[PDB]
């Protein structure tokens, strides 16, 4: 029901965040798979083979059986160390994307919550406007019947009333649909929410834009991620460069093998060559391999990776322009919000005083009922705009925190303290 | 020209669906490629080698020639069966995406068709409102000439007339662009379409939302596909698990080889060893292989696949939330649409009767020409809003059917039966 | 400050384009990697092995050392030539994508520049409207104090003034935010730009749509790219077909090897077999390989590739429909913009002449101050729409040139010649 409770219900079940946590876990777990080629590899092989000689070896047949334990162990292989470090950097990037998604849940939840309260206000103002027009229509009908006004005033007020009835259907539909957006993020249906306290509401000027820009440059999650990706690209050049280096591996095994020969030519001038052998061997060996020249393959991979590094550097400069754009437009939007709140508080007072003047002028003939109905629309429109500018102020405070890289649960708790009374999300 | 005909023309040529049918076809065909490793592999090899001995083998040279047919056949390999089953599942997924795409074509075609009809109505109303203002301007001009009204009435009417002339250009442009949207889906330009039969138009209350929700849960295509993905992620854990198991392969071959030696040291104390050999061999063998330990590689692949399955499970919950949002917001929109239609029908009657009241009021001095022009705008705006609310009702019916997973050609035929007379997509 | 200078500053530093240039460079460079298998491969190997006999060869031990230079060279391998031609084609595609991106920067830069000029005009008309309603409110407050008008006129004027104060806040915020959009593309903050020269502004009718369509078919960059993608898909069928062909390779090497045996059974009825050997070998050999039958693998790959080509063919049709939609809708929009410019010029003349009539009528009592303030809103709305329509006309010219495939720096220069005096992007 209040924003803290909605967000807590969202945080445990949100499937977009939960999927992101899964991606993160897989990426960390993958460090174990990337480390694996640097550890001992041990397999068991075993076979049987039947051979049948012919054409100049006709008469010599055999069947062999072999079985062995083989072991490989990397001694020097930069490329295998490089893959491990590449996977560790990939996990690091996935972690930041998780942090980015956590902050997105808070912003999206608080946004949907205020979208509900904003639709509740629109609908409540639309109904208050319907009831004021309805009173004008009612008093005008009574006056017409007693000869104080022409039937024209009833017919103009009825047309107006029918228009506000139609607007009420749409205000109502927008509130039902905002309620479903909130169920989509949170999983739940809320019949009532804690409303904004407008008797205690206040606005605060934001910190200077230079200071917000500095803090963003240190803490924005998108730009940390772009910096991690540029570093990853740099590591990928080293990986390309590793194709030039030699490798040194260790091998080891123990296997046995039988072999029995048979047929016309097994003996008789063979000389022990086709007897039965029952080998047994224990080996340990070192293997060294050095490239020298592969058609330009390496070198081309290096140069591609260098270009890839400049592309990642252009992405970092893109990310930087994006956080400048987001914090400066967020700063601007909060300042325009505060100025709109102030301009629409004043517009409500002067629209209410213009409405009472239209009523006074109508009772002495210098205004018509149309002037009174038009002034009722101007008042209710101003009231709507004032209520929406305050939600836009609160959303923009969220957006600025998000562009700093620090929107968190305490910020939700500070927004939650500006709430107070319950209001139904499905009134009549 | 009617919606049935437009759709039939779209269905044979639409490139987006035809691309999807190609993806599906390739995915099914790929099952044969995934099955292939389970079948006999047979190849022909042949070579010639020249050797020139040296340093303790100087004097012994040779040139060999060999050639053989080799055959391999998988006997036991879980991973090869698993790849086949994975490809079958991928084809299954691709088949549901094709179904999803076939339904999208229907929804997109019907939506574009009604958008043209809706742009036609806007343009027709903007022209009717033009003509009604033109008649007011013409009659005011005549009455000014005869001394019955001030020139202020002509001037106020001219300014409003000019505003609606500018509106007509924009209404026309929206019509031309809706027409190009339809050409892009369909491939064709339609100079006329069958309009909505408003004389016979009726609305029907939707089935209760719980029942639409149950049906969507059973048939929605998105959620069937998310279920099929979750199952595929489950199969991928098994595939990871298969890396622990042993393999059993069969090999077979037949090959010949020559070999002639030569040089200083071929004979003289050689001992037959360097004569000429003309081997011939027929082999058949079995090869068994068993992993034992690979640095934790398997296990890590298993755990990653388990995280991946949880990711797929969160994606299924996301898909569920999205179908719930789509059916509940489509249901609300349909009900709101029916209420808007009713509200606007009534608003057109009170607007018309208020416009007639402004004209009587003007003729006795209690209203001005400005009230008559304003009441003409109020009337045409309400007529527009009614015509739009009907298209919105019909579009939301389409959307709800699509969220159930059952939008089909009979539904298109039911919409086509709501159409009648031809109207031009390019009038003057 | 003028469009030519903004664009030059954008073109040297835009990171989105520079990333695109890096991608293209990597793709071209990759041609060297694809060619690499076709050139000599040469490597150095060297090892040491210790063996320890047992079970029927217990007593015979050894440690060997070997080292060789190995060289491979492809003689006949269609698949290797094919991979080269495929990479060349991928380079060709990437080059067109770079050409596309270069045109996008011209389009985005010119669009954002005109968005700032449009938002300057909105704000300046909003302020001009604020000042006109302030004069009405001032002149009415003085007539009120001298007894010439009731207080109801002051109250209606003040409510209206307040509504334009709130509009100014939002017009000023839209201008700050368009300035930040421009800074994002360009890298810079401009405190003044060269304004559209409206004294010299003219419109020109576009070429006939059939002619624009013909030229787009010949030059649109998206559809050139779709054509190259269809060609690439054609090449991929051949690549698949290559899996049936035989290969012919060349091998060569020079290596030495030692081997010293040892233990109980080295001699004594050995027979020279376990003496010390110091081999040396120089080789050159040819290796031929021919597939024959692989479980249906090839063939299935061919079929998949043929489906993939139809998919690419459907994409080409999609791209054509998209260029038709873009050229026909841009053509429509330009013509509509020209009609809009003409209609709003006329609407400002009739709106100004209706405001002057509201003033004469107010001074003789046939209109109220409310008519005067309403006619002031009509007048400034029409002036805003005219100014907007000119920017819309210019932006559509840009869009049409971009749909033809020929937007370039001479087009920018032609736009820059429609500019003149500086106006500030942050006024008060």
């Amino acid at each position: 029901e209040n924003l803290m409770q909605v967000y807590q219900q969202a945080r445990l079940s949100n499937p977009e965040l939960r999927k992101s946590a899964a991606d993160r876990d897989a990426a960390f777990e993958k460090i174990n798979e990337a480390r694996s080629p640097l550890l001992p590899q041990l397999g068991l092989g075993a076979d049987y083979t039947y051979s049948n000689g012919y054409r100049d070896a006709n008469g010599i047949n055999s069947n062999a059986t072999s079985a062995s334990l083989q072991l490989t162990q990397s001694i020097f292989d930069m490329s295998k160390w490089r893959a491990l470090t590449l996977q560790e950097k990939a996990a690091g990037i996935q972690d930041v994307t998780y942090q980015t998604d956590q902050q997105t849940l808070i912003l999206n939840t608080a946004t949907a919550y205020f979208n509900v309260l904003n639709a509740i206000d629109v609908l409540s103002y639309t109904q208050a406007q319907k009831e004021a027009i309805y009173r004008q229509l009612d008093q005008t009908t009574q006056r017409f019947n007693v000869g104080l006004v022409a039937i024209t005033d009833v017919q103009n007020a009825r047309a107006q009333y029918d228009t506000v009835l139609a607007n009420e259907l749409t205000a109502r539909n927008n509130l039902d649909n905002a309620v479903e957006q909130l169920r989509q993020i949170t999983g739940n249906y809320y019949p009532e929410l804690a409303a904004l306290n407008v008797e205690n509401f206040k606005t605060d000027k934001p910190q200077p834009v230079n200071a917000l820009l500095k803090e963003a440059e240190k803490r924005n999650l998108s730009l940390l991620q772009a910096r991690l990706s540029q570093d990853l690209a740099r590591e990928q050049i080293r990986q390309a460069q590793d194709g030039h280096l030699p490798t040194l591996d260790l091998t080891a095994s123990t296997g046995i093998s039988d072999t029995s020969y048979s047929g016309s030519k097994t003996r008789g001038a063979a000389g022990t060559q086709y007897d039965d052998s029952n080998m047994g061997q224990n080996k340990v060996g070192l293997s060294f391999s050095l490239p020298i020249y592969q058609g330009g393959m390496v070198n081309s991979q290096v140069k591609q990776a260098q270009y890839n590094f400049v592309g990642a550097s252009e992405q970092l400069e893109s990310a930087h322009r994006s956080v400048v754009q987001t914090v400066r437009s967020s700063f601007n939007n909060i300042n325009a919000s505060i100025s709109s709140i102030n301009a629409y508080k004043q517009a409500v007072v002067s629209a209410q005083s213009s409405l009472d003047a239209m009523e006074a002028g109508y009772s002495v003939g210098t205004r018509t009922i149309v002037d009174v109905l038009d002034a009722t629309t101007t008042l209710y429109n101003a009231k709507q705009e004032l209520a929406n500018a305050r939600y836009n102020y609160l959303i923009n405070q969220l957006n600025i925190k998000s562009a700093l890289g620090t929107l968190n649960e305490q910020d939700l708790l500070a927004l939650n303290n500006a709430l107070s009374k319950p209001v139904s999300t499905n009134p009549e």
